[PDB]
């Protein structure tokens, strides 16, 4: 069975716009790479430095760690950095998300799992690019139509929720092989969100004894730029191989989206707004062996 593959995809965004920022200089570890990314990676426990910056904006510094899967599974770190400008008005959050007040725990993680899961659930042109293959590579692509000849197709089934007991929640999205892949290997697409979207109510602290949506719209999109993210989901698709494991037929596979949520809080308007905003941290590929 083939050791666990580890790769680490993200885009390099304008938090304002939202667009690309292509003449961003980015490092992954010692490696230059372009402003959208996608590097293989070997396991290890001390993560990989990405250093971020573009004239105009505030540079921005993440380690990005490695979701660990086993044999035969691919794990993906999902990161979007959106750097704001130094000419951006931006209110800050009462403590930032690199506290520990931030984190949220399962209970809570409980009251947002569905909510979360809507805006972390492919959509139909998501699903549709990913068995078209519209943005794979033309190797990925030849390999893509080569599984999709001997699978006949791919269903992509219903995302459901998984909490897990630190407060994150996988969005599962099962995809099952028409037709089991006998005795080879499969090209499989996945997807992933980058962004955050606010997946709990945001609600008055110390109400004295129902929000308006534009102090919801500017909730989120605070919550974006002390996040350094996209205030909004955009979905993005990758390919990974499933190899043979000899005496097993492959019957597809199982997406895995690990969901981090953050409970922040916003002076807007001379009043205190508190909120639940998740963003994607992984993607991991679960294939489905049989005997």
């Amino acid at each position: 069975p083939a050791e666990a593959k580890y790769y680490i995809a993200g885009t390099i965004t304008d938090a304002t716009t939202g667009q690309e920022l292509t003449t961003a200089k980015v490092t992954l570890g010692d490696k230059s790479v372009t402003s959208s990314f996608n590097e293989q990676v070997n396991y290890k426990a001390e993560g990989y430095a990405l250093v971020v910056s573009a004239d105009g904006y505030y540079p921005v510094k993440r380690q990005v760690y490695l979701n660990q899967v086993s044999d035969g599974q691919t794990s993906v770190a999902t990161v979007n950095v959106a750097l704001v400008s130094v000419e951006a008005a931006v209110i800050p959050p009462v403590v930032p998300p690199t506290d520990p007040e931030t984190d949220i725990n399962e209970g809570e993680a409980t009251k947002v799992a569905d909510k979360a899961v809507e805006v972390a659930k492919p959509s139909e042109s998501t699903v549709t690019d990913m068995l078209a293959g519209t943005t794979a590579t033309p190797e990925e692509k030849k390999a893509l139509d080569e599984t999709l000849e001997m699978a006949g197709g791919m269903k992509v089934g219903e995302t459901t929720p998984e909490v897990l007991a630190d407060g994150s929640i996988l969005a599962i999205t099962p995809v099952k092989f028409t037709n089991p892949i006998q005795d080879a290997p499969a090209m499989v697409p996945y997807f992933y969100n980058e962004g955050c979207e606010l997946t709990g109510d945001v609600k008055e602290v110390a109400a004295p004894v129902a929000v308006a949506a534009d102090i919801q719209k500017a909730f989120l999109s605070n919550a974006a730029k002390a996040l350094n993210m996209n205030a909004g989901f955009v979905q993005k698709i990758g390919y990974t191989r499933i190899s043979v494991l000899n005496g097993y037929s492959i019957l597809g596979y199982t997406i895995k989206g690990q969901l981090v949520s953050k409970k922040l809080t916003f002076l807007i308007s001379g009043k205190y707004y508190e909120g639940i905003v998740s963003y994607q941290k992984s993607v991991m590929i679960y294939p489905n062996y049989y005997s």
